[PDB]
């Protein structure tokens, strides 16, 4: 089609690891279905593992 794009070597978003500062700042400064959607995914995810570490919560 029109768009040839004879050079592909990157993705759309990538947040291997972000800081708590930029996290809150970017969410309160930037705005985008992706930025926010990704921000929440990291918040919930990062928090999910946080609890898992401390206590995996398990009562046999």
């Amino acid at each position: 089609g029109p768009l040839g794009s004879p050079n592909s070597g990157t993705k759309k978003y990538d947040l291997s690891k972000w800081k708590y500062a930029e996290l809150r700042d970017t969410i309160n400064t930037s705005c985008d279905i992706e930025l926010l959607a990704a921000c929440r995914e990291e918040f919930h995810r990062r928090l999910k593992v946080y609890h898992a570490w401390k206590s995996k919560n398990k009562k046999r």
